[PDB]
């Protein structure tokens, strides 16, 4: 199989290519330097930045969008649903996840969005900041802690975990496989047939492991250490949720059809 | 076949072991044969009430599990303070498999510290699998052995620290690793160096970096059939961070519902900012 573990990385290289539209190294080029970024530090780079980047796709909805950082937050969840779409494209060029139980792959996909929000999360950010939008623009590290109340304290565990994780300095080639692995979970809450998922999984995993020590010689061990940032994501992601509860401390086109697409 | 290369790793392997080994007084191999059968003279009394939890105080002996404090107005406690003291020793053990693990006592002294402090908990619930099966888990040096319902009808907050533990058990049981696997494991359990507040990291990585070289080959040479085992053992790695988490998020509950139950001063040094 020391082919058909090529081919399986190959493949999901290309779909991840073709599913995702800022890539690792696209997103590197531009966080280290033709089109500079516009770059969100403080109140008026955003005010500014509302028009200019015209990301305002979130914003529109007049009658709601008046605090500054709810609309940021709005905005978070907004790109995010965006993805989960992309995610679940993705997946269904893993080989055999199609062919699972119905209910598995929706149950996969429920459980492992967040997962992979968070990994890819980190190849548009450095310790300085997030790139946003597209790409059109970096919203500093500093000015999102500036953000008061629950919001100012939600973005600065992410940095924490993306500043570890880059360090693995893995590319896009890399992140492919990964991503399959965490939505091939075998211990996902309610799935009915482990077995499959699992077989799939383990199939991921050789070619990851192949996929880690013919790019990178250099690195010992790095499948190794990859597989046990699983652990930092979890906990970033049950971190997260936590987040969202005292967000409801908070509030709670109009809004009562918005709510509902979340 | 085999190379200077392997041939190091493989004697890594044999020195942790017999440290494990010599660690550890119940081996997941004696606990197994306890479990099991391969005995008439291993046969553990079974406590699953009162009325055998009453009888177990005089066949299997205990009062270093009950320390001083004649008994309290209900069992759920007089546990609680057993398994408290029973940790605490583990900590002791492990902290001894801890020096033998090389280059971790050449590590500045507070980076030592902090690997325990978090990785002590983490080891506990690893090795408290061995002792355990589907239905329950020994006690007492393996006198004993405590259902899984007994302990899950304990009083309403006690009746619930142990299940995770239980649910943990069966599916890493499920690997069927054995003591020459899970001594290389809790060795790069303790050397992590993502642990918070480790001031040099680099050293601490060098070995685990090593022992993961070590456990990988163990895996490969004890479980040739089983594919993926050595990932699907670090995987298992965030189902421990999880406990952990629960039971400290348990264990605050109990510090004030229970005004008078107490803790072991290091056992509080180990969960304060965890
Ligand atoms: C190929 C790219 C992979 C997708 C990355 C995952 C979704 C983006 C995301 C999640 C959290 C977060 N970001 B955030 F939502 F993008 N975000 C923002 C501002 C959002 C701007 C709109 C955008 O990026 O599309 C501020 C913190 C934060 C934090
Ligand atoms: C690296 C070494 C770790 C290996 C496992 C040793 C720790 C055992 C432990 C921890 C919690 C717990 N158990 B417990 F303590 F084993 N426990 C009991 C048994 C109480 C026995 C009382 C006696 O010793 O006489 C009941 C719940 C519980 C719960």
């Amino acid at each position: 199989e020391s082919a058909d573990l090529r081919a399986l990385a190959k493949h999901l290289y290309d779909s991840y290519i073709k599913s995702f539209p800022l890539t690792k190294a696209k997103a590197r080029a531009i966080l280290t330097g033709d089109k500079s970024p516009f770059v969100i530090y403080d109140m008026n780079s955003l005010m500014m930045g509302e028009d200019k980047i015209k990301f305002k796709h979130i914003t529109p909805l007049q009658e709601q969008s008046k605090e500054v950082a709810i609309r940021i937050f709005q905005g978070c969840q907004f790109r995010s649903v965006e993805a989960v779409q992309e995610i679940t494209e993705y997946a269904k060029s893993i080989p055999g996840f199609v062919n699972l139980d119905l209910n598995d792959q929706v149950t996969l996909l429920k459980y492992g969005v967040h997962e992979i929000i968070y990994t890819m999360l980190a190849s548009l950010m450095n310790k300085d900041g997030v790139l946003i939008s597209e790409g059109q623009g970096f919203m500093t590290r500093e000015f999102l802690k500036s953000l008061r109340k629950p919001f100012g304290d939600f973005m600065e565990p992410k940095f924490e975990f993306a500043v570890k994780f880059n360090a693995l300095e893995l590319d896009d080639s890399d992140l492919a496989i990964f991503i399959a692995v965490i939505i091939l979970s075998g211990d996902r809450p309610g799935l009915l047939n482990v077995k499959p998922i699992e077989d799939i999984q383990d199939n991921l995993l050789q070619a990851l492991e192949l996929q880690l020590k013919l790019n990178h010689p250099e690195s010992s061990q790095l499948f190794a250490k990859l597989l046990q940032k699983m652990t930092d994501l979890r906990q970033i992601v049950t971190e997260h949720v936590q987040l969202l509860q005292v967000i409801k401390k908070t509030e709670t086109s109009l809004h009562p059809l918005l709510q509902e697409i979340y």
